[PDB]
């Protein structure tokens, strides 16, 4: 449920993000703030573009920063439709305006990804499938938290969110331990109890390997619809346990295409990747 | 000059950012290390999308921390036609696949900026406009420096950067301030002579009142391009040394509108906020 | 195995943590270095407690920040006979007395845990048990990286390094959510695809519910071995698919007590919490 | 001195700096488990299920409260514990309660396993009839120096040398380097001058005779027997009155009465950090 | 407005400021604590020097994290008058102490500071100058914030902050660049439309070369006061939308001959390099 | 000690982390100057326009060698300036030298600038036939204190009180805090235990006997005239006679001379840190290519 979502994000981890975020747009002095004024200030916050609500808790822990106020009109998660009121921020008027832009720009980037699985979600769904669709580790540097947030309030799982997660067994881990049986028992020994082991595969072949070693997922990467099905479904026949993912290509368009009963996840670069910013503006309209 | 760009990146700058992306990407153990071992390797760096190739300093700069070196074999700002063989990576095999990810994400969004900023600056030059394709500080969060860098590489200019930069007098500020007049007042008190003051005008009265008021710049904001000109054609009139800034609702479809005699600075959110990222891969032989 | 375990640590990661403990031990002026000096010195380092090396990793990266160089005599992970000359470190004598003592306290921590962890290994050997033998979170703060790498030397599972690795679910959780089964429902949203969920039961009954709604492992927690084992039987006859974790109250003594066919894991926190640091000392020469 | 006043001792941004590396550690990304419990609000009772002393309570508090949750205490710092024995209370939603649960244990646990093997040797020195001080070493875990420390204090035992700033230590490296005890300690006492004291650790009599000429403050009698400790000390007192005997190596909990005598004004023990198990704590939501 | 100046002060780069100094001044344990223990005290500022008071908002700062609250007797920028009772600060013993030197030191200096600049801005006054006294980046090391902010307190421009404002062009540049022309023309490709150029020039035809090449300022760079004026004169003449700075040996004494109707910023390294701190005392007058 | 030696009392690392902080101070996001001057292997003098001590090498090459930039001196660390000198050349690429170049010469003008206080305070002293110790005091910038610290012992003053952790200060604001100097002293006595000394600041030779019978190692005497000082000091001495004399307080370099006796064992100067005058110095760069 998109309003419990925030209970993920550990406040202090929050404030040193915030912090990095308001040094990196005002590290020395806010001339800008001479122009204002302190006095008590109210701004609302209006949504431009359609999508999915996403963000607030940054929103929020940039605003605290800088002791401002934010009352949401909207739950995160809901959807937009421009042009709406969605909050009003509440503070002196020139630390409203020196957290404003970094405000916005964690919003509008947090939104547009969670509008994007949003709508991979219901692509997904209006198939029939009952599966995962999910994002990667192709995040901005930096912003990996706010965007892997972003994912999952659009409804998407966040999946692997780093190297200490699953061990995952890359075309180039396979090269680098000379074959996908020594890199998969390689892998296991690291994973052990804890971790699962997936595998990106190319072929049948590779799948087979993989699973026989014991990964508890295998990526079946760029292969055609045509080709993915009928594989899945003869690697599910055989190994029943083992998870299915699908990834390589795959755009909201396509996305149905790589549905089917032997997929149980679908993960999208472009989610993260090539997500539009949605259009949001803070409008200071009373002050003292 | 795209190749001499690299300069404006301090090396300890870098350094400290590289650091950052790396503890996010593996902020304990390296399991997958184990699977790849540290044999000496290579790995060919390949562009799969078209555009404008940006970033090498800070993919350099993320493979030097991790003790491997690259070779490119396209000058930084080189279109990229896809598929290109454009560099080789070597080190111990886990140190090149810890800095994988990290390395072509980087080089993804700051090549998709570049090549989003190459095709605005193209549609301003084909519309005969001489005036400045600009970025704006609609960046994400912490990554500011990579995305600037970027749109330099694709030939417009960073402009603003931060809020220490030019004083700028936003709708809020005069909302604030009680009045364009007070306001630009109060900005050029506080940028005195170091700094230049900029004010966002919604119309053609704001757009008079800062001129008049003093602004170094006008920015134009959200104007239809038939209301742009004849507006702009007064400022510069008027007021020539003045420089005319447009922004707001524009895309490179539409570019050519906003291009004209009286505009110096065209800014674009789109560069930034809407750049697709390239599809880059880096594969180990 | 032990010599290719360092594969595992980011060099930027260490030299963070590295420079983190050079600045606790001297946050100002270095008083003593003008006692020795800045002659270029040598210093052997002996091992005067038996049990196993470990920590090597950490031990070069300290002098390699203070410029000094190490030679050691014995690989990663070598059983450890007392006295015995393990290495050479080599620099200006001001540095190596400045790093003596962080990277003496490193070493012999990281030992003393890797000895533990080899002890209780080979106890379950011993019993004839193929499972592992792992460490828990119940680790020094600040200093988990060094521990669970001394876990991993002595050839123990690091197992369950932070709150993101696998969707643990304790007693205190299924309070908070209301039962065993609304908890782990929730853990199994939570963990989706990618993360492991793990459920701490304190009876027989809280296990099954465990494995009914779907958890990945059972810990079995403070269990009798009399009942411990029966409990785990049960489990994987009704559950083939679940792993079954052991933990509470286990020593190096009773530890074979505790080994069965039906235990996968058997976690101990005395290996983190209660290992004594082994005897290492740095004499210059 | 008191250990219910230590805890001024720890500055409150230094305090939540080491807290937040701490929770970092444990939780670099998202918490997970904070959709099992949700963020209704909770309580917690603390549990010690280990005798000893208790030590850490800053710590634990720091935690807390960088995570909005507040704690109640039933017990002193320094108390005595006596398991199974309610220790305190903790208060807050569910999610942070059980994020801040096992660094705050794990903090409790080590910071009170240290007081504790602290106050069994203060105990055994009194026992002794011995009036000097027992004290730790810089034989910490690396980046927990403060919280161990601390626990020593909270034990009785004297915090003693805390880091390279804080009184010049010449040891044997530093004779070898220097080329002598006296060249170290004329060295040591020009770095020093008059705003840190200098002790030097000798292996002999002569040693410490020559340590004490050339100005020492202390003189720390490294591994000798007690047979020849005593000796040492009382000789090298009556020669230099003013100079402080430290006794340090090998010591442990049932030798220590045999290194207490009327010449000896400190013991330190590198065991009382390096060997001291955690205290065994649990924190249960109620 | 010297009141009006604490808003361009964002509350998290101070704090994180204030920290980095607590640090320095107490790494590990604060044994001091033990002998005043925590008793709630009050303690009076006293100022022993005359000038100008500056630096409210950093020592503020310094005690809000040490959880002790200051009440101001005197405004901002207030002249000093000793001796003088100028605050009182409330909070548990150990805290006040513990912040006391940190606090002492801040505020000595960015009074010292603070004072010089008024006495500048003063000379310029009585000698009939309209144009702005104006700092440089000759300032302590990790210091600059505060350092800036007293000159602005005293009455002075801060000016040139850091590298990333105007493009300043001097004789090192020239010399690398090959030339006044050639450095100007980059420097002015660099600086775009976002900022100004500055070149600093030692005679008529390099200040000429640079206002032809669009310099926004020209630096007039230890000038006598008998070849600065003429020089001045004939840049303004020919370039009327060209600033001139004049720096280089200027004192509080010799000021009034650097004054002229075509000097606008006068720029005195002095300010932060050699103002002797304000003696400030905080004394502890009650505890329980 | 020697001046040269006293480079090794800073740690690499903490030179390193400090530097790093000023040049992200100085350039927080682009260089563009960087553009003006290209990256041309290059080379610069360092030239000494005013009188006083040299002091900051370290800094200095810690700052150059973080922009990948080599410093050659032409003078030792802690020798006499008598200006113009040109003291050091730099080398490296021309954007680099030349983004190092402020910083670095703050930071040497001010290590050279209280380098010069002190060696010119010890000289007073000296003059006077005085064998004691010119100290400085926790009076420093903040954040620059090692910087700072490291100028007076260059200049041949003792660092003395570093920081809170170095010996335990008891100023009359614990004083008034713990009800009374014995109350004070005996809590500051417990608190050093054996590894710190106590110091007391006594306003009167009363303070002073009490702060001694409770134990201090160094009793300082705060704001006396001349004429009582020594007196009080002598008879202190007398009675305790380990326990070691300062005087601090209203103490200049003019008036250093009446502020040295035979029972005054260190003098403190707040000047020192928060009244010297940074050096000039100027980076010239002459070759380029």
């Amino acid at each position: 449920d998109a309003e419990g979502l925030a209970l993920l994000l550990p406040p202090v981890t929050l404030a040193a993000l915030v912090d990095s975020w308001l040094r990196e747009d005002c590290p020395g002095l806010n001339y800008a703030a001479l122009v204002s004024g302190a006095g008590p200030s109210q701004a609302a916050l209006w949504a431009k573009s359609p999508g999915v609500l996403a963000g607030q808790p940054f929103f929020d822990a940039i605003f605290t920063q800088l002791n401002c106020q934010v009352s949401w009109f909207l739950p995160e998660g809901s959807k937009l439709v421009p042009v709406a009121r969605v909050a009003e921020v509440r503070g002196p008027a020139h630390c409203l305006l020196l957290g404003e832009r970094v405000a916005l720009n964690t919003l509008a980037r947090c939104s547009g990804i969670a509008s994007a699985a949003a709508a991979a979600v219901e692509a997904a769904r209006g198939a029939g499938w009952t599966g995962h669709v999910a994002g990667t580790r192709k995040t901005t540097p930096g912003f990996r938290l706010v965007e892997k947030y972003g994912l999952l309030v659009g409804g998407a799982a966040s999946h692997r969110y780093d190297l200490g997660g699953l061990v995952m067994v890359k075309d180039n881990h396979v090269v680098a331990a000379g074959g996908v049986e020594k890199a998969v028992r390689a892998a296991r020994q690291a994973a052990d109890f804890a971790l699962k082991v997936e595998v990106e595969c190319s072929s049948l072949q590779e799948a087979v390997q993989a699973a026989e070693a014991g990964a508890d997922l295998v990526l079946l990467d760029n292969f055609k619809p045509e080709e993915l099905h009928p594989t899945a479904t003869v690697l599910k026949a055989q190994f029943p346990s083992v998870a299915v993912e699908a990834s390589g290509g795959i755009t909201l368009d396509n996305l149905p295409q790589f549905c089917g009963p032997h997929i149980d996840v679908i993960s999208m670069g472009m989610l993260t990747q090539a997500a539009p910013a949605l259009d949001f503006s803070l409008k200071l309209f009373a002050k003292e």
